[PDB]
Parts: C-alpha cells; sequence; structure tokens
C-alpha cells in the first residue's frame, strides 16, 4: 500500500554500460533512414527507362552547390539545361525541408551514397561556396579531400580506438562553421564557438550509425588514402583542428 | 458597526512557527506527482503483456538525453529501432510540455523512479550534452555521480541539521546553468547568475515533498557512497560550489 | 456675452489647504476597498460550515510567496494538499490580476487583515523568495519584521509629524525592487532608481487611506514594537533607507 | 496659353508682416476651444441641480494629478469618496484622449479655466507627483507657483516687450519634462533636450490665444505677483532657465 | 537562328550625349505635375465666387507650418478662424499624403506657385519651426530668404555654368535636414550625412523640370537680389554649405 | 539482400574533372533567359509598328537610373514624357520584381543586350546615383567606362587564362556596394565586406552563362578598348581592386 518502499527500491539496479549504450543509440529516432532511400530510389529508377547512377550523380553534384530545394527552380539561366531535373523529380517527389522521413531529400541522397559524393567532391571542391584558396587561408596546411561535406560526416566513427575519431569530429566542424557562414542569414555579429549547438545534433547523429559497421568506415578513410593502415592520423586534420581547439 | 476594530484586531493572533509552516509545505500545489504515476504506470504495465520497469528503464534512458518531447519522433536513423518506443507511448498517452499533472511526462518518470535513473546514469554521465570531460574543465575535482540530473534535486532536503543539503541545492545548480545552456535557444550574452530564477521555482518545489521521509533521501546519498554515515559532505559538492559562490 | 471677464475671474478664487487636500484623498477612486471584503468574506464564511478566520489564515500565508493566481492550481506536488483550497476559492470567486473592485484577490486579503499578516510573516520572512540572509547581505543591520510585505505599506502614514513615515516609505521600498527582481520577467540591465515608478502610485494609493485611523496605525507599529512610544525610529529601518537614498 | 508667365508673375506680390501673422495665427486649427467649454459647461451646470464651479473644481483638483482619464474609476480605495464624481461624468460626457473638440476633456477645463487652477495649485504642488522638494533639488532657486501645470502655459504671450514670455517658455518648459518623464512609460536612455519636440506644438499653440487679451494675461500674471508693473521678470524663471539653456 | 551575333551586334551603336540625356529627363515620371495644378486651380477659382489666388496664399501660408495634412484640422484653437479652410478644402478635393498626381496637395500649391511662396515666407522665417535664430546658430553668416522651403529646390538648375546651382543644391540641403529633423519621428541617434537618401530623389527631380525654362529661374534668383548679374553667388550660400562639405 | 556493400561500393567510381563541371554549369537553374528574350520581343517588336530597337534604348536608360519597377509610373514631372512608355508596357506586359523567368524585367533587357548598354552608360555615368566623381573619391585612377552595371558582370568570363577575370569580378563588386548602399533602405552600421553575400550569388550567375562564348566577351572587353589584345588588364581595375582586397 506504500509508493514510497518501490520508489527507493529502484536504486539498487543492476546496470551495465552495454546495455544501456546498445540500447540508448537505437533510441536515436526515424528522422532520416540511408536503407530506405537506396531501396526506392533502385525501385523508381528500375521502373524507369534511366538509369538510376548516372542520374543520381547529377543530383549529388546539384546538391553540394544547389542547396536542398530545388522546387525554385529558376537562377539566371538558359532553359533546357535544367529541363533534365524535373524528369527526376516527378519520380523521385523530393520536397523541401524535412517534411518527412521517407520523403527523400537531395542531401539524405548525398549521405547515403557518400562514398560517390567524395568521389565527385575533389574537383568541386573550389567550386563550391567555401573555395579552396579562402580555405588555405584559414588552415596553412593542404585541405582533406573527403571531409569537407557536412554530410561527409556520417562515416567516421568517435568510438574508435585512440578517439582519432573525436578529433575529426572537431576539425571537420569547422568547414560547416564557414558554410553555416555563407548560407546562414545573418553574419555580422555571429561567434564561431557558440553556433555550433545549431548543427551539433544531427552532426553527433551522423556520428553514430547502426547502417555501416566500423570496417566499411575504415574502408572509405584509408581509400581516400589520408589513413594508413597503421591508423596514424594526418597532420592536416589534427593541425586545421588547432585554430577551432584553441578559439572554441 | 465598525470594520476597524476587527481589521485591527487580528494583530494579537498567536503565531507558531510549525503551523504555518506545515501547512505551507502541503500547499505547493498539484502539478507533478510522483505517487500517482507509479499506480497507474503499474496498472498500464501490469494488463499490457510487457514489464514495466524493463519498457520504464528505457524510457528514462531515452529521457535524460532526448528531451521532454518524443512525439517528432525523428532525427537521423534506421526505423526498426525507433519502433519499440510507439508501445509504449500509446498506452502512455504521453504529452508534450506540461499540459496536466495526471498526464505522465518521461521527466516525471525519471524523478518518480530517481534511483533507477542515478543507476543508469553513471555510464551515460559523458553520454549527456554535458561531457564527463568539459564538466572536468568547469570543476577541477572528480564529478558526483547522483547530482547531475536536473530531476535528480528532489531527494535532497535543505532541511537537514548542519545545512548540507544547501550547499548541494547550490552545487547541483551549476550543472543545470550548463544543461540550460545546451537546451535553451540563446545563450551569447546570458548571464549564469541571473539566470536562476527560471527552473529555480521547480528545483525549491523538488527539495520540499511529502513523497519521501528524511530516511529514505538518506538511504539513497549514503548508497551511492558519496556521503557517509558521518554526515560528512563530499569535498566534490562543495569545492564545486565554491565556482558559483565566487561568481554568483 | 463675454467669456473673457468670468474666464479670467476665477483667479481671486479663495483657496484652502484643508478642503482641496480633503477632498483630494477621497478623489483616490475605487479600485480596491478593504471595508467590502470584511463583509462579504465575513458572510461567505458565516454561512458556509467552516470558519472564515482559519481559512483567511491559510489564504494569506498562501499569497505572501505562492503569488496573486492561485487558478493555474498547480507545482510539483502530491493532491490532497491542494485540495482544501478549491472549498475556498468557490465561495470566494477568486479572480486573477485585477478584473474588478468587489472581486476579492489574495493581496487585498493580505491587506485588509494585515496585522494578522505580519503576525504570521515573521517565521516564513526567510521563506519568502527573498531570504533574511540575502536582505542581511543587502543590509548589514537586522531587519524590521513588519515592514516586508508589499502589501504593509499601507499602515503606515507619512503624513505624522516629524515624517518618520516618509523615511519609511524609502526604506520599505528596497524590499520592493528585490521582490519585483524576483517577479518581474527582466533583470539583468533594469535599474533599481528608475523601476519605481512602477508600484509607487500603490504604495502612495496605500499610505493615505480612509480606511484606519492614526491611532490604529500607530497601535499596529508599536504593537510590533519597533517604535516606541517616544515615537523614536529604529535605528534598521533609517539605517537600511540609506542604500537608498545614496543610490536613489 | 502659358502656365509659365503666371506662375513666375507670383513672384512680384506684395508681401506685409501683418496680413500673414494676422491670418497664420486664426489658422491654428479646431482642436481645443476654451470658450465653447464655459458655454456649455454653464449650461449642464445651471440645468442640473448643482453648482458648476463647485463641481468644478473638484474636477479640476483631480485632474492636475489623477491624469486626463477617469473612466478605469479604480485605484485602492472606499467607494463613497469616488462616486460623487459619476454623476458629474454622466452630465458632461467626458472622454478618454483626444476624440472630439467639443467633447471636453479634463485639462481643457484646467485650462479653460486656468486662473482658478492656479489658485488651487499653490498647496498641491507638493502633492503633484514632482514634489516641491525633488524641485527644490533640481533648480536651487524658490519655485513659482503659478508656472507649474503645463496647461498654463496657454496665458503668457511670447510677443511681449523684451521677450521676457520667452524665456518663460523655456523655463517653465523643463517642468514639463519631468512632468513627461513620470507619466512616459520609457525614461532610461530618453534625453530631455530631445524630448522637447513632442508637446512642444501644443505648448506654442497654448502661447498664441485668441481667447486671452494681452491685459488680461497681464493681470493673471501681476495677480500671482511673481513680475511687478516694472515688468520685471521674476529670478526664478531665468535662473531656473539656466539649467535647460546650458544643458538645451 | 543565332541570337548571340545581334546581342553582341549591339555593342557598335553610336552614342551622342544629347539625346539620352534629353529622352532621360522627360522619362522623370508622372508623380507630380505643376501645369496641371495652374489649370484645374484656375478653373475651381474662377467658377466658385471666391478668388483663387487670395485663396492660394492662404492655403500656401497654412502649408510651410502646418505641414502636407489639414484633415485632422484639429490643434488647440477657437472655431471661425479654421471654417474658411473648409469651403477651399471640398471644391480641392486635398488628399492626405500621396495618392495621385491629379490630386493636389498643399505642397504643390507651394511648388508650382514658388516665387509667390518665397515672397510670403520672408516674414515668417522665423515662425516656421526651424527660427531665424537657431538657423542663425548653425550658419555664422545671414541667411538666405528664398532658399528656405524644401519646395523651393524646383528652381535652381545644377546645369548652369560654372555650376553654382550644385552648391545650392548642398547648400539648401542642410535646411532640409533640421526640418525633417522636427518632422521625422525618431531624431536621437539620427546621422545628417546618411539620413540624405531619402528626400535626396525628389530634390533632385526638383532641379531637372521641363515646367520653367532657364530665363525664368534666373528671374526667381536675381528678383530675391540673392545673385547679381555677373552671376556672382552670395557669400551666405556657399559660407552655409561649408558645413555639410566638411561634415559631408 | 545487403544495402551496405553497393553504399561502400560506389566509393571507387572513376571521377573526371571536365564531367561534373560541364553538368554542373547547365545545372544553374532557369530564373533568368537572355535568349528567349530577345525573341519575345523582337516578335512583339515587329508585330506593333514600332521600332523594338528604338524602344528597347529608351527602356534602358529608363532602367540603369529608375530602377525596376516602373509601375508606380509616379514621380514628381509634367505627363506628356511619362505617357510613350505606356505603349511599350502594355505589349511587354513587364512584372515587378521576379515573378517568372519568361516574364521579362528592364534588367534583363539591359543584360541581354548589355553591349548597347554599355555603348549608352558612357554620359550617364554620372547621371547615374554614383556620380563619376564620388567614385573618382573612392578610387583616384580613372573609371572604367563598362565595368560600371551591375548587369554587366555576365560577359566577364573567371575561367580565362590568367585568371584576370577574377580580380574583375572583385573590382566590379565595389560598384555594385556602394550601389547598393544607395537603394538599400539600411545603411548606417553595415559593413561593405560582409554584405557581399546577398547578390553574390547572381553575379557568379553572371560569370558563367551558355549565352556567350569566349570569342564573343572578348569582343566586347577590347572594343570598349580597356584591355589590348595582348590581354593586359587596365590599371584601372586592379588598381580599384586594391581596396577591395585590403578591406575584404
Ligand atoms: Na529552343
Ligand atoms: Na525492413
Ligand atoms: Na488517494
Ligand atoms: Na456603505
Ligand atoms: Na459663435
Ligand atoms: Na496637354
Amino acid at each position: 500500500e506504500n509508493y514510497r518502499d518501490i520508489a527507493l527500491a529502484f536504486l539498487d539496479e543492476s546496470a551495465d554500460s552495454g546495455t544501456i549504450n546498445a540500447w540508448v543509440n537505437e533510441f536515436a529516432y526515424q528522422g532520416f533512414d540511408p536503407k530506405r532511400i537506396v531501396q526506392l530510389v533502385k525501385e523508381r529508377g528500375t521502373a524507369k527507362g534511366r538509369d538510376w547512377k548516372k542520374d543520381v550523380k547529377m543530383m549529388i553534384v546539384l546538391n553540394l552547390v544547389r542547396g536542398n530545394k530545388p522546387e525554385a527552380m529558376m537562377k539566371k539561366m538558359s532553359e533546357k539545361g535544367a529541363s533534365i531535373v524535373a524528369n527526376l523529380i516527378s519520380v523521385y517527389q523530393l520536397k523541401e525541408g524535412n517534411p518527412g522521413r521517407d520523403t527523400i531529400t537531395l542531401s539524405r541522397v548525398s549521405a547515403a551514397f557518400v562514398p560517390w559524393t567524395v568521389q565527385a567532391l575533389r574537383v568541386l571542391s573550389e567550386s563550391l561556396p567555401v573555395s579552396g584558396t579562402t580555405m588555405d587561408a584559414i588552415a596553412g596546411v593542404t585541405y582533406p579531400r573527403a571531409m569537407m561535406h557536412p554530410s561527409f560526416a556520417g562515416i567516421i566513427d568517435l568510438d574508435l580506438p585512440n578517439g582519432a575519431g573525436a578529433t575529426i569530429a572537431d576539425a571537420h566542424g569547422l568547414f560547416m562553421i564557414e558554410f553555416s557562414k555563407t548560407i546562414n542569414p545573418s553574419l555580422r555579429t555571429k561567434q564561431a564557438n557558440e553556433v555550433a549547438a545549431t548543427f551539433e545534433k544531427p552532426n553527433m547523429a551522423a556520428m553514430s550509425g547502426r547502417f555501416f559497421t566500423r570496417e566499411d568506415k575504415k574502408k572509405l578513410l584509408i581509400a581516400v588514402g589520408i589513413i594508413d593502415e597503421d591508423l596514424v592520423l594526418a597532420s592536416a586534420v589534427v593541425r586545421s583542428a588547432e585554430k577551432y581547439r584553441a578559439k572554441v
């Protein structure tokens, strides 16, 4: 008849790291699933008389610089070039912002197929609003190809031995602020340090994913060649990271 | 026929500390009752073919980091993991914000069953938005497991002999500001000292509760092991408190 | 046929201090009448099978710390304690803010029966949002029991010989700013000096009342014992007043 | 057939100071007429079984401190005293703010019958929100009875020989800022110099009126006794004016 | 079939100063026509049994100080003087602000018949919100009669040999800022330099007009007598202009 | 049955600069097409009994200074001159702002036929809100005719050997800020450096166009004569650019 003994009785519960961590990761909700997208895009591309991969490549390259919403479909140019996009949009039913998980957005297209994106990204790194040169100005050392796109963040794992991934998360973070700086409407008085709270949560959400095993992430990171098999971190990542670590 | 004599006559009323204090504590309203929750959750869990304790554990671990509202049910991840939560939500009828006392919120789930929460909290203390490391940066001395969660505040009693609890209230307060700092939308110019007025009232409301006798609170605090039977305060609590006391 | 001679003719009107002062005090409107409240509360309490005085005591003690509006009837606690209040509310028909003069608000309950309130106030002075200790920090000298509550202000008369009451009005004013400081939503940049204009008008309205003769006010003030029969002002009132007088 | 010759032809128009000045003064619109008020108030007071002068005196004394709008009819006091005002209000049909010229406002009551107002004003000068003492603090020299009320401004003429009136306008202006300071909702950062533009136009409108001949204004000003027959300005007016002249 | 050759072919177009300048001046739109006003006002005045010139004089003198909108028809004065204006308003159908070109506003009345306005302006220059004295304070040298009113600006031509008119435009500009300063609602932090962009466009629009030949403008400017036949600029205009030129 | 292998498999995609660059340029949307305009304007002008070129010249000269929207059709001038524009507007169906790509705006008229615009621009360069003189004040060296209009930006190619075009983009940019400065409603605290983000995207969109081959752009730039056949950059462009490069 007494609530108090059970209420206090919870105390002596046996707690194990692994069970709350294992459950707490798969609690990270349902906002964006990579795996669903590949199935639906594959079905759409197969059914339609066009190659999904060829189309997707165009969609991603469009994504990096053009932004998430293409519905405006207007920005100072001749008609036939933009025309091809419409075919793709109709079958995909892309929607502006984030209406739903099942709804596909181009940034999800980049994220789910991020290795192809890093492959494309190299030549358009300068092409992006953040030039390779402005970025050389920000950090003296030569820039990491792969760590550019904010969606790229999902692959790297913070839980890797020696915590190298942690550094990456910070190191990769700074591009974001500058990219935020370009897309964010107000910049003049804003501080790089504090703004981190916005976009930080999706970034960490990206860090932990059930989609890719650790081996897969390792394969990408060695594939760019930035990290050796001995797992020694590239000088560029940590050295770029010092600016943030100092400035916080 | 004269209002004045009675009006002045109230003056010579015999006043005793104990009667106004005893009545004034049970006046603290009906916003949130721990005891109601245990009865309704027990009934729901028993009636449904699932274990209330096992479910509740998941609900709390979800609560600490995920925030109070789960209805958005969306944040960059694969479907099956989030799926289990829905079953729980339907029977519980959880509602966003604070609509009603009888309505259950997950933070009330943590609060009513706070000892289980402290038991879970240890490994996820780093996992929370405030890392164990950032917190080591804020206070040099090693951190108190139990005093982390803002809902944890309810157990400690300020009225204990030697007023140790008072210190705790201040000492525990600082985590709150930082956690507020993360969840609060605007941080840049805000001051830690002044912001105390928000959340202070529920914190003090937490300090005084009819739910737990003093012995019960003592059992939790000795159970963590932070305080001895001689009731000597851990160095960590007061030493962490000095930062606030100085900075106010 | 000429407007000008009469218009100028008003000039030589015989003016006496006493007649404009006597009329101008009873012009101070009808926002809040103490006397009406005692009659209606007495009728309600007599008609209902409960003691009005016993109930009222609870209502006032609730008033000092809980604020004027109880309709939310919710703040983190168990059900049976708050339950008793409802009975009282139904018969009283209390309304939030200031809708009408006849409508009773709890602060009017405190004001009309302020001597009982000073009698209760002593032990809960620390209990109020402004602690006895913070208040010792603000003023080095030991604090006056009676002069705490902002509603207490009505008793004291500024028109008393030697103008001691004037000092009190200033001296009592500072608690208000701090209490305002707690309840006022924005505090950070606000100045204690300038904010005086808000709440000053009801405070002065309180100073002058037809409800109590001077003898009655004298009885309360000597009853607390703060002022002797020789009418020497307590050191605490004036010494506390110096902070305001300096800071303005 | 040419517009240009006539358009240029206007140039050689014979211009005389007196005709444009004489016409431009009676152009000053129809916002507030003193003369209409005396006729309608006289009719109302005569028709009703009450003395208009006795009532009006109360209405003005109420006006100086209570503000223009009495419709709220509520401010912390007992019922019978405020009750008498209603009778007056019904026959007068007073309206809040400035709805119409024919509509009477209490400040118009003060203005049209301003000599009676100066006669009343002396004892309530301290009583007003600006105390005689605060005003002694602002200006070291002893204060002018008549020049207090902002509505008083209408009598004085700037066009008088030696321009003494001009000084008065400036000298009288400073009370206004302080009174504005009390009634104006925001004071903290506002500057006394710049705020002059608000209320300046009605003040100058007051300076020039067809209602009173110069002799009438002279009669009031000598009647207070502040100015001699030799028309020597009181030391108080100019000496008080130096603060404004310096501070601008 | 190629768009490019014609598109590039436009390049070798023969361009002459006179043809684009001549066309670009008569492109300056249809917001306000002086000539239309004289025809309609002449018809209205002739048809009605009143003299248009006599009426217009009153309308302009009213315009300089009273502002553009007379519809409020209310500002602290006796009835018969304002009464005459109504007759004029009905036939003219004056409208507040700028609704239409055909609609007449009093400032257009001043502008179209600006020489009469300069003739009236002399005695009321002090009468205007900017006193002759404050203006002596701003500029040490004696002030130009004609260059006061902002509507006066239309006559002067910047294109005159030696560019004297240019100086005038700057020199005349400063009165505007001060007049703006009086009518503009917010003054405290505003800068005289930057505010120029507002009202600058109508001012330049005024500088260039098809209404008056250069000879006509010359006739006005020599008629005031400020400029000799040798076209030597008055010391007052340029010397007043130095303040602006320095301060920018 | 596994999503992961294909997802990782995208990595080893063969990436070539030319194919993503070639596709990414014709992705730049459909906001504004030069080529469509020439066809529709040609049809309209041919069908109507007026010369499209003669009309267009007027429309452009109107465009440079008058702004994009002519619908207000009102700004302080006589009727017949503005009248001719209406005929043109009806057939063209010009619309304010940017409603549609097919909709023609006058700035598109300038852009598509920009060589004619540079031909007109020379004499009206001073005529524009930014005077030739203020511009001499900003940059000591003599100003480039062609690089003035913001719409002029489309011709120059950044991809030219030695990157001279890049300099131009920066060098030409500064006029824009000043022109923005005039048309932009708020200027006082704004910074030239940061404001670049607005209008930068259409400027770069202008830099890359499928409309003109490189030879065509070369023809314009040598035609103005600012750049020799040896492709040596004019001193004016780079020397003007130093101010921006320093100030950023
Ligand atoms: Na085509
Ligand atoms: Na599945
Ligand atoms: Na119960
Ligand atoms: Na009664
Ligand atoms: Na009359
Ligand atoms: Na005509």
